[PDB]
């Protein structure tokens, strides 16, 4: 519509700017897409605009990288197996201040820019929180003027496209490069060899890794624009390519596929270590090519590796790139011929490690035999690291043999394994958790032994989200009513949102907050109708739980509440209840039968609830298909209630929680992860906090969790388990949910029933507030106004000062 | 050098043209290659110029295709499994008249354009003659203003890169898309489904092909510029892509490779049918996607399929796309619901078939079981075609049962097979050979039965080469001395070269012809030094045999001559002989042990000859590595003597013969293929014709070829076989050549020894003429001057008028 073109936060439609954009658009359509308007599809128009927008950061990208070469700052390398980037077109336009100019130029050409934006494929190179965190981090590091590089893998297929067929998840290949990627620049001239297998021989000079198989790593560079500071940083993603030279000639050519399979697809396993050789190869591939780049940049600067930690930070996003530690030692000792002790000093001062979960099944514990076959030299180095590290433990804690056994990089058993978390702590000068409660649990329990050896190593860095994608882009309406009162500085200084507490009693701001939410809901309600012919009641409370499907996130607890609301309506059909649209979305890991069963249960509950004429428009429950970064940008601004209901102690931080808080949703949740700090910032009176705290969970584990006690004492819970058992939600297959029932009653590691009573009552309080629109909106104002801490600019500023030793700067390039 | 910039045939360096080219060059380097001159490699500079040159044909390409849509001419579809295109940059510049402007613009930027041209990968999507013929044909059809489309497969790997290691061929993957292809435009929006396997069911309506596996065919469009007529035609190459939807999720994603393997690599088997399922899939893939395109274009024009043959010609390059015939019948009968007899009338009037060899092992004879599994509906249609075709044979030739058995599409035996040549003749209104002697043998022997049923079907179309790539581009020096005398019209009217017979006695032209040859030889001699550190004597006769390595091409006969020259020098070291550099090059099919042994024999003869101090610079024999279109453009203009020495009756035409004739080489050859017509055009007195004619070969077959008789009667031959046997050319492995010796003495299908005596004497006459430079050059003038018939413009004009029913035109577009 025109209205959106009038949005001040979207910048200026300069006459000359608009004229040049139209000309460059038409130029790309003719010379780049080789089409005239006669035959051009919306896809052609999307690509013409994407090429036009990309041209506007080429000068800045070249100048930024030239500026780092000349000024030689310390370089930050963010190593991750995942970059959950989403779409690039709107983000680029926001960060370059081109959004209103492009909007006007496309409008004058007869085009709806927002329809074109829907054509762009997500770069879905992530599973969830960790991947999206890497993405928010690249944006904040560019905005803070850091000389920062994202390093990862250019997966041919990202996280699988989820279809729901017969109420079940079906997985399809996320063919995101089908139509090409206008953002990336292939750098095949900067291709590097990566080695696999082979053997270690010992020459006059020392160890030599020989007889290896080569896979080439071909880098692809994507631009990362800072917010209006003329800074354009690089995300470098490596693509696997079969080496130059070699069933027959034909089979040998087809067999190039096996090496190229290394970058073929993202492992969709979110919170579970599988131990697949191909995943190990992906981890070594990204670490090996990346560290060659890092060493090359270091040596072409203003040799003596003493200065390497003053010019390089390597940040390990989880244990996935943990092989950086032995790889850096391998390069320094075997190729640069440093003494072991000097090499180790350099390695520890270079590397830092971010831990993202305490869940034991997440821990990377590679079989020694697999390491011995694939990476023989890395295994030798790991054993040497282990010897020297345990010698330090023995000196600090003389005769504490149990501690030596617990701290060892080597795990004894039927299969001997390397603990990659232990390797990361040993080879890193800093270890951080991703929220205060998580970082304290790391020092208290999980890494207590490591904390006692080296307390100075252990840090907190509470996660954050970029206010650019998660407010200005996704919710320009809310960004606009904020700018109208406090100006635009908050977009890169989010603590300025605290100025909004001055408007808790301002009739105009109260009106405007509620109006923006209603607009967002009408647009999302429309979306469901247009793309899925799904009708939702737009005067309903939007109750949203979007995140990966896991027992620990307790989508099942949400299911028990939804069926509780259904059964209360049936018992007292005459009694008024606040109408709800309950939306659950997210992907289940291919495999995880239980996660796939929970998706079927959500759709099955919907099948009953949504067709009961007594319920009608008072309650609707819908499974949002293919939850991904692009769909998060649509549903989160439309949300009234944010479900953050993980068992206390299980969610290290969460970032979806922060997105909802920034976009004018109230939160129902446990005192878990960053929920604790969110409630602290806003005041607990402005959060719907319920359920067991970590210490209540621990007291239940101490005496044993008996789900039967809850079943016996709670009539409403008993009625629901009996509906699930007897086939009420699967009449044509009455035993369909027996595995869910049996897990809840006898094998529930996440104590669903133990929080049921507090959850249902807490949800009653939510409904009671929603019936009072003014006080609902006033409480929302108090949440948005205190969301500033959860800016990833704040997080990155802390990494820069406390771990990397660099000073951030919002000062602009010319 | 500057001199080449002064070449009038290379066009004008307009001041504004040069200024715009430099600006667009710098523009591409910044916005396309994202590099500033600081860091730019010669590769960046090549790509910047390629993008700049490509931009200059975008308007013409769009207008040409729009012009065909509006004027609705009959469309020519040239279906081939091979397009042996070579490099595109220089060809584009020649056809757009930009060569001197680009040369000047790059010069002003401090760049050598010819060094940049060496960076471009050949599009090596061909094996040899048939593939390069398809390439010359696209060029001539554009130059003749035909509404012509090349349709083929976008192989990820073309013909293998040949390395010589220890004197043996080694094959490497021809990774021609490593750095990208600036010429092609991906059209993923015009992606089409191709079906494989499945089964035939019979509904109310008729046959239905069901339960198939889908492979997507994604088209890539390359421009084909005519010579300065503003015409830009299309080569559409299909890429295999796994369908949208589906060992586990991960194995299912990796298994997309199996479908994508269909377009992975060119079968390097030049003159041998192998019967590989994957080759059958490539043949159906190109035919199926192509015929969907053809039908779509037909229906979006100014339904009734009665007009289809008035608006479509399908030219089948060999039997490789022979499935077009049953596929067109399948579409017309099963999907468009035409009566069988009407469908057949349409199919025969649409399709024509070009035969390229009489060698039995070349004939495509697919097992019926393979067809039944992969293409069940095509097999049914082929059986129906066969029934109706043999019914016509039975009516024409009542009671001739032997003729029914010989003409059948179905070949009886242990394995029953479909003869694809028989299918092509049945389903085509025209059948042609590729030289007069070949086309007459087709009517006399191979297809005699078919000629007798339908004599009107059988045509000759003598092959040709484009005078653009094979004279103006590769030999601008010779193009220039010709233009100086007769102007530039000959470049698209090559019969104008006959005007050069007026200069046989012209002292200045004689001087200039010899000077251009000497320049070409000095440049090729330099090339060997720069790229291979190989020294050649530049006052030596350049004796060149470049072509695929096959027993029928008799590289071995050349080897016996080279060793004859070596042994004569050793016997009479004091006797003067014309110094020679004997150059043999070409690829052996992976497999063909004998072809690989012949390459080793050439290098082994070189190892002795090139290190014998008695011989010194008087005789050098070198194996030219990686013979391909780009290397043909270098060596052929430097050649003095063209070896075309195939056994009479074995080479259908040849095109290398024509390239040498156009570039000022004299020819030693058999009365075989187009050699016959070349000698007829120039006068036999201007050719070194030797050896058995077809009827002498036939008389030897009638009484039996006994190689021993030649061995017993020829002392010099006996001495050579004994050197090969005893290990003179393999001292460290004395029996290394026993298989070559045993084949020559007992299993020689190509009668090498039978032409030995005439060959050696004919070579004596060559040397005798070379000792007289004036008369050598005068005879060259008489060859170049009469090469005009062998223009592919002449060939295409004949296809257009005699088979396609369209009138050619050199008249320009605005
Ligand atoms: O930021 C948002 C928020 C939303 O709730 C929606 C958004 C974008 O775009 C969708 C959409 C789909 C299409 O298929 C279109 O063509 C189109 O223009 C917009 C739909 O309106 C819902
Ligand atoms: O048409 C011809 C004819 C030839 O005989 C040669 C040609 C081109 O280019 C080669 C060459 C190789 C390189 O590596 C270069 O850099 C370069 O400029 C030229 C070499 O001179 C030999």
């Amino acid at each position: 519509q025109e209205k959106r073109k009038q949005i001040s936060v979207r910048g200026l439609a300069g006459v000359e700017n608009v004229t040049e954009l139209k000309k460059n658009f038409n130029r790309h359509l003719h010379f780049t897409l080789v089409k005239d308007r006669n035959v051009a599809t919306p896809r052609d128009y999307y690509f013409a605009l994407a090429h036009t927008v990309r041209d506007h950061l080429v000068g800045r990208w070249i100048r930024t990288q030239q500026h780092y070469y000349e000024k030689d700052p310390k370089r930050i390398y963010y190593l991750s197996l995942e970059f959950y980037m989403g779409r690039t077109l709107q983000n680029t336009m926001v960060n370059l201040a081109l959004e209103n100019a492009c909007d006007e130029a496309t409008y004058q050409l007869g085009l709806d820019m927002e329809e074109l934006e829907e054509i762009e494929e997500d770069a879905g190179l992530g599973n969830g929180g960790l991947g999206r965190l890497a993405a928010c981090f690249l944006d904040s590091m560019a905005t803070l003027g850091l000389a920062a590089y994202g390093y990862g893998i250019r997966y041919e297929f990202g996280i699988f496209n989820q279809k729901i067929c017969g109420g079940w998840q079906m997985e399809e290949a996320d063919d995101w490069l089908r139509y090409g990627n206008p953002w990336e620049k292939a750098r095949p001239e900067f291709t590097l060899p990566v080695h696999f297998y082979g053997r270690v021989e010992h020459t006059s000079q020392g160890a030599k890794w020989v007889d290896t198989q080569v896979v080439l790593a071909m880098p692809y560079d994507t631009p990362v624009p800072g917010y209006r500071n003329n800074v354009v940083n690089t995300m470098r993603l490596w693509s696997a390519k079969a080496p130059n030279d070699f069933g027959g000639y034909i089979q040998a050519v087809l067999d190039r596929n096996l090496a190229e399979n290394i970058s073929r697809v993202l492992y969709p396993n979110d919170n579970f270590f599988e131990g697949k050789e191909l995943r190990l190869k992906q981890e070594y591939f990204v670490v090996a090519a990346t560290l060659q780049d890092i060493i090359r940049r270091f040596k072409s600067s203003k040799t003596n590796f003493d200065a390497f930690p003053d010019k390089v930070a390597i940040q390990l996003n989880d244990t996935h790139p943990s092989l950086a530690i032995p790889e850096l030692m391998r390069v320094l000792v075997d190729l640069e011929r440093l003494d072991w002790d000097k090499a180790w000093e350099v390695t520890v001062k270079t590397c830092a490690y971010t831990n993202h979960t305490v869940i034991p099944e997440a821990l990377e514990r590679w079989p020694v035999h697999l390491l011995e076959t694939l990476l023989p030299r890395h295994l030798q180095i790991i054993y040497e690291i282990n010897q020297r590290f345990l010698n330090r433990v023995a000196a600090a804690f003389p005769g504490d043999v149990d501690r030596l056994r617990r701290m060892s990089l080597v795990e004894e058993g039927a299969v001997k394994r390397i603990n990659m978390a232990h390797l990361c702590i040993a080879g890193s000068h800093a270890v951080n958790g991703v929220a205060r409660i998580h970082s304290e649990i790391l020092k208290k329990t999980i890494f207590k032994d490591f904390y006692e050896l080296e307390p100075h190593k252990f840090q907190n860095k509470t996660n954050g989200i970029t206010p650019r994608r998660w407010l200005v882009l996704c919710n320009p309406g809310l960004a606009e009513i904020i700018a109208e009162r406090i100006g635009e500085e908050y977009i890169s200084d989010l603590d300025q949102l605290r100025k909004l507490l001055s408007y808790v009693d301002d009739e105009a701001f109260i009106r405007d907050v509620a109006k923006v939410k209603q607009e967002n809901k009408l647009k999302f309600a429309a979306y469901l109708e247009r793309e899925y012919k799904v009708h939702i009641n737009p005067n309903s409370l939007f109750d949203v739980q979007v995140k990966r499907i896991h027992e620990y996130k307790r989508q099942l607890l949400n299911c028990l509440h939804v069926i509780t609301l259904y059964n209360r309506i049936k018992k007292e059909p005459n009694k008024f209840v606040v109408p709800r649209t309950v939306m659950i979305g997210g992907k289940a890991a291919p495999g995880y039968h239980m996660a796939k069963m929970i998706i079927k249960l959500i759709t099955a509950i919907g099948d009953v609830v949504n067709h009961d004429p007594v319920v009608g428009d008072r309650l609707r429950v819908i499974f949002l298909e293919n939850y991904r970064v692009s769909l998060a940008e649509k549903v989160i601004p439309a949300a009234d209630l944010s479900e953050q209901i993980s068992t206390a102690g299980t969610e290290a931080s969460g970032t979806g929680n922060m997105k909802f808080m920034l976009n004018g949703a109230l939160t129902i949740g446990t005192m878990d992860g960053a929920n604790v700090e969110m409630a602290e910032e806003a005041g607990e009176e402005n959060f719907f906090i319920f359920g067991m705290r970590v210490e209540d969970v621990d007291r239940l584990d101490q005496r044993g969790y008996n789900a039967q006690e809850y079943y016996d004492r709670i009539p409403e819970l008993r009625q629901i388990i009996e509906q699930l058992s007897s086939g009420f939600f699967s009449p044509k297959q009455p035993d369909l949910f027996k595995d869910i029932v049996n897990m809840l009653m006898h094998h529930d590691r996440f104590k669903v029933f133990a929080d049921y009573e507090e959850y249902v009552k807490c949800q009653e309080r939510v409904s009671a507030l929603y019936k009072n629109p003014r006080e609902w909106t006033r409480m929302v104002i108090r949440n948005i106004a205190t969301s500033g801490k959860f800016s990833s600019d704040r997080t990155i500023a802390q990494y820069a000062r406390e771990i990397w030793g660099v000073e951030p700067s919002r000062q602009r390039l010319p």
